[PDB]
């Protein structure tokens, strides 16, 4: 039984006294409450937080029977007796406490509303909407996983709700959710230990909800361009003239390549017995300074992994006990247990002396030439009972040793090159992690057609809730003894529309797409260079992503946030605002229904034209692509392919503008810096370019503009091509900025034509100059 | 009646007193000499001589009834009654006179040996022997030639025998050519006026008679690396946007392109009128400067066209006249005449204010961004005979305009910018005229098959006489309708493996590839790219001309130059050392006899191996390639495709070599250097990478070596691919400088191996890193 007793409201946070103990809550915006429970003792601090101590102004009321304490949007309801907080924005319930908090054990319990839908839990394979499971919060390696797993790699103590809020349970423990599976109108939220508070997040529409969200846990920095390129990558290169060659390989094969990984044989020639060491195998990499600066000559940046564990068989066990770098027991020695590779100790990153000893590692490899960091194992995959952090014991701490790892990597990237983006990739985090620059992947996937097929659900999942750049090994990475080549091909072609290009394997079977038969490398390399092509589109994605939160990928339900039925789509989703892809996930498949949303739609790849009332439409499929449909209204920006990154340039712009007039209203941006300046967005160092159509009965109008300060090496002038499908014969002139130029009807292909229109394509393309004032381009019947 | 009277021999030339006059010989090397008659009188400068004044010493001896002048190899044998000289290379006569020199007209009269071959006059279309033929020696366009010409745009007063000598008329003036036509035993050579005087070049072989007569005559300095790229070209780009948009064109395209060249309507709006404006149409070139620096960024440079006349309606007539900058009439006043594009007068470049004029406006349009230069109708096209220059009227001077043209401008380039290489591309000269780096093309062919199967011929006649870079319009240039496309396609093959990449002809049919339909880009596409990936070939060739004037292009008859019967073919040849190309140059070919040379041969295409003892190949004919064949024992080097010569890179090499037991001892190089300092290879900054094979029972052994001082930006390790053809399936092991490394027989596509034999293809690939260092590569059964 708990009560209400008393109040006191500076400041500006609530601090509420129950006969069981103090509550106290703060605004972190005018749409996000943070809720501590036993606010009176000493705990854990928030990791959800990107800033933890702040509160803004709200407005305190009472009655008889109730406080009310109100941000912008977002009020929380106090029922004095019995107690109990429930959430409303507007005057709408979003959610209401059962019994709320309980002691011991940490436990919430809520009301779920009839009919209410549940995304959320992070990475698990259940069905897109959660309600009706339970799961452990608890990060842990799922080996080889398929289409299902209640439990993997980078868990997420956070919840999505149809009603458009976000709960998240800001501990770091392991913990539990019940999703009204034991109790139908119950969510549970359980921790053996750790901070008691909750989160909770509320938005008008979907993307307004990530938004706000994103403002509160963190909005992760644009990542350097170089990460949207081709990753050559397996477990693992073997030696220096291994990776030499494959870099190579991509060179004489014609492949794009901005990066090579190594994994664990660049510090040992063993799988075992090595980790630790943080160091390279000179035995087979002799010349490691020379070829991260050959590859550096050629464009090619270099990332190694690295891991929480040190080995006592490896050459740093002596330093990092006498540093004491390593968590402990409770002794107080250095914590030592038998992994997989061998009796070794877990980094102490909660730690000053851990932190210190693990980021001077990390400060010296990256002035050898390490241009980005692979960290692996951090869940951490083995994490024993009894170790003591410096904050806490192991099941404290353990769904938060990532993220902190992260925020640390990050912090030392950052003072050590400044006017760099880091590049981090790890497999397991916590809420917030985005805003450490984390790039999670969805861990050690099986070879088979399921694991390919449950990757949309994954990435939406983690999408969702923070982390734009999830992705997974492209064409599986576990076990398997011969390439399942079909299986290997629908997964590179996915790999094109979703956040980060990085085929991935155990080496037994290549991973790398150049390393394939000439078919597969016939259909893949034009598919890989078409993702450098597509890069205004994607770093424009990701542009918005770092200002708004906006996921990369997005479900099929924001096309229609009123129906909830949309929710449970886990095989259609958006790249970006306007293609909509469906991967082909089994094999032989040889055609697709495609629920695509009421309006006018584009086969990507044919420029079909489809028009929809609601009906799914239904497009047969070829081994070559996937089916992909572009919204009408859509511009399509690209650029010529290049073989790295590093070669980028605008200087010439080809885009596709998707004319219907049922959009009588289109716009289109691509956002352009130096691809590598952290502060480019801060500062306004960018080239903004805006593209506005309208198009009505007798005329289709495009305004064109630049914004932003500019930057160094920008294109005063861009050549510029705009193809416009679906273009009416109807056009008798275009003005461009009122000069009047003919259309030209015939040979379009074969002559310098600077405006000219293709019959038997539908198609009417522009040729003209893009430079810095205003630009309109006017067609007329 | 003519004999001898007196000499004197100091010094150290060797003057002759005949009852007729004096007679100059000079030794201008140790192979050539120079025999000027009337020696007394004063007389034009010979313009075929690099160094004029040179004289070598050379030894004299006298006998009853003979002098005899003699150099190391060369001797010359002068018989006292009656007068005769003939020239001797060893023991065995060369070249014997009949009458010799006689006057008034200039007359010089040969022997011809029985089943003596004659190549030279330059551009005919005769038959590559041209014994037999009578032809005029005056510069004159021939429009529109298909099959036959006795006289076109660049004549050359130089012969070729199967005795190896190489004859010169050294005499700038209206004459003529008689090869054993009206006398079957006699050669005439004739001249109206200009200097009485010749020069005759020995050799042991035809490549050493071609240096010799570079040695003495010129060797062409080695031209920008860009000039072996991809040109934009057309009879016109009528306005700046439509060169942008085909530059823009070029890029979305994915063609490679290096140079965009503008005609005549960069200076005015119609063709007719405006020549000698020599500065921007602004109506239709509004921001020139913006223009060229757009491209330059782009990577891709400008060239205009520029010719010798100034029209009375130009801008610059007044100007031209007022700095006494053209030719005049006998009365003092300028020469003006009508010409197709109006009336107007002719530039003369042979005085000091025309040069100075002439010049100053070059110096000016390259400051604004012009990167190199194109002359045309320098023959002059029209030359009336009462037009007098600084030194002779226009008879006499007629054949030396285009080449003191050249000069003048190459002089002008070098003293505004001392670091960069000319390019000048011009379309009539004089022997001699490659030491001012001029680059011909065959003037305006036909777009007949006709005009295409003439082009080996004329490409051959004029490499043999000291033009490595002579090249047709691809694709043909006047007149036609409609695109022969087969045709089209056939040229531009061929262009892939002739000397300049400038598809060209009137704008009415499209001439670049870029505006082509989609089955002529799809096969044309990897063929261009092809030609970039082969610049280390082309340019190494290149490198060598300038070394020793081997031409790029060599005739078939080099492979035997004991078969006279080999010198009649115009349909094989060879591009470079290695490949044998035989053009298709009729429609609907279904196979070719190719005359190979005794000896094994490869399929460049298709690897098949090849083995002849003299007999012919037949080989099928396929629409997207042209028959190539490659010697065995070829070492073929290869770079990624890159989109312009600007981003031009070794750091990846991929080479191919074709090993067969019937060559023991095989040799390649790659030349390497900045691809612009004129300088470089006269102060050594250039990487000359060395391969060497030596290939016996159970051995098969590389020796690899770099030699040079390097050069800015040189690659010090090189990631490569050596693939071998042929190769045994018996080698065991390889040995890497004495590192021992096992081959893999299986999944060598789909591996980083290090060395690998592919059973089905019959190729052994070997991966390494070629550093500074020599490095050494056995393989052993
Ligand atoms: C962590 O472990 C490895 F298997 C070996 O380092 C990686 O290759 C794998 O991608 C990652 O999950
Ligand atoms: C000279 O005249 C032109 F026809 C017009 O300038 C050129 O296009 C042609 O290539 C050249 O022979
Ligand atoms: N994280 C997980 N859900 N792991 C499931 C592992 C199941 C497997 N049979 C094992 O015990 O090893
Ligand atoms: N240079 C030449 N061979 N020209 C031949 C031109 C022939 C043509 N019938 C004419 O008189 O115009």
């Amino acid at each position: 039984a708990v009560f209400y007793k008393e109040h006191k409201l500076r400041n500006d946070g609530l601090v509420i006294t129950t006969n069981q103990g103090n509550i106290r809550l703060q605004f972190k915006s005018e749409a996000a409450i943070e809720v501590l429970y036993r606010a009176d003792s000493k705990q854990l601090p928030s990791f959800a937080l990107a800033q933890p101590e702040s509160a803004i102004k709200a407005q305190l009321t009472e009655t008889e029977n109730h406080l009310q304490f109100s941000g912008g949007t977002l009020t929380a309801r106090i029922q004095k007796r019995p107690f109990a907080i429930s959430y409303y924005r507007d005057s709408e319930l979003l959610l209401a406490e059962e019994s709320g908090f309980q002691v011991n054990k940490i436990n919430f319990r809520f009301y779920l509303s009839p009919g209410e839908k549940i995304l959320g839990g992070g990475q698990r394979i259940l069905g897109m909407d959660r309600r009706g499971q339970r799961f452990p919060l608890y990060n842990r390696a799922h080996y080889g996983y398929s289409d299902h797993s209640g439990q993997m790699y980078f868990g997420l103590p956070a919840i999505m709700s149809s009603k458009q809020y976000i709960l998240v349970f800001d501990n770091s423990a392991s913990g539990a959710m019940d999703i009204g599976k034991t109790e139908s109108d119950i969510l549970q939220l359980e921790a053996k230990s750790g901070r008691s508070a909750y989160i909770l997040v509320a938005g008008n529409s979907y993307p307004s909800l990530i938004e706000n969200f994103t403002q509160v846990t963190g909005r992760q920095p644009l990542p350097p361009r170089w990460a949207l390129g081709s990753f050559a990558s397996r477990f693992g290169y073997r030696s220096e003239a291994e990776t030499r060659a494959t870099v190579q390989k991509y060179k004489t094969e014609d492949f794009p390549l901005d990066t090579i990984v190594l994994d664990l044989y660049w510090f040992g020639k063993d799988i075992k017995g090595h980790m630790g060491n943080l160091d390279w195998d000179k035995e087979n990499f002799p010349t490691p300074l020379d070829m991260m600066a050959d590859f550096k000559q050629q464009g090619v940046k270099t990332v190694l992994i690295t891991e929480p564990f040190v080995l006592t068989s490896s050459k740093r066990w002596d330093d990092a006990v006498k540093a004491k770098a390593l968590a402990k027991d409770p002794q107080g020695q250095p914590k030592a247990f038998e992994l997989y590779f061998g009796n070794g100790g877990i980094i102490d990153v909660f730690s000053k002396e851990g932190s210190r000893w693990f980021s001077s590692i990390y400060k010296d490899l990256s002035k050898q030439g390490v241009a980005g960091w692979w960290g692996d194992l951090g869940e951490p995959e083995m994490h024993p009972e009894d170790t003591q952090h410096a904050i806490g014991d192991a099941d404290t701490v353990h769904n938060a040793y990532g993220h902190r790892w992260a925020e640390m990597l990050y912090q030392q990237q950052l003072d050590q090159f400044p006017e760099l983006r880091p590049f981090i990739m790890m497999r397991a985090g916590f809420v917030g992690s985005q805003r450490y620059g984390m790039i999670p992947w969805t861990g050690d996937v099986s070879r088979t057609w399921g694991g390919l097929a449950s990757q949309v659900e994954l990435a939406l999942q983690m999408s969702l809730l923070g982390f734009g750049y999830i992705h997974s090994d492209l064409g599986g990475f576990a076990d398997g003894e011969t390439l399942d080549k079909e299986m290997y091909i629908r997964w590179l072609q996915y790999g094109v529309f979703q956040p980060v290009y990085r085929p991935h394997g155990q080496d037994h079977i290549p991973s790398e797409p150049v390393f394939q038969d000439e078919e597969t490398k016939a259909i893949l390399r034009p598919l890989v260079k078409l993702r450098y092509r597509m890069l205004p589109y994607i770093y424009t994605a990701a542009y918005q992503n770092t200002l708004t939160g906006m996921p990369l990928m997005r479900p099929l339900f924001f096309s229609d946030e009123k129906n909830p039925a949309l929710i449970d789509n886990k095989t259609s989703y958006f790249w970006g605002d306007s293609l909509l892809v469906t991967p082909i996930t089994q094999a032989g498949v040889e055609s697709v229904s495609i629920p695509a949303p009421k309006g006018v739609w584009f086969d990507f790849w044919k420029d079909t034209r489809y028009q929809t009332d609601g009906a799914p439409l239904t497009l047969p499929t070829d081994l070559h692509t996937i089916p992909v449909l572009v919204k009408a209204g859509a511009f399509m920006p690209y650029v010529p392919a290049v073989s790295t990154t590093e070669d980028y340039r605008s200087d010439s712009l080809e885009i596709h503008y998707y004319a219907d007039a049922s959009v009588p209203l289109a716009q289109g941006e691509i956002f352009e810096d130096d691809g590598k300046d952290p502060n480019s967005i801060k500062r306004n160092q960018f080239d903004l370019l805006t593209l506005q159509a309208t198009h009505t009965d007798n005329q289709l109008h495009f305004q064109l503009a630049r914004t932003g300060k500019g930057y160094r090496g920008m294109p005063e002038r861009r050549a510029t091509t705009l193809v416009i499908h679906n273009a009416s014969d109807q056009y008798q002139h275009l003005d461009i900025n009122g000069k009047t130029i003919a259309i030209a009807q015939a040979d379009c292909a074969s002559t310098p034509a600077l405006a000219c229109y293709d019959q038997e394509r539908r198609q009417l393309q522009l040729v003209f100059t893009w430079g810095r004032e205003a630009l309109n381009l006017r067609l007329h019947k």
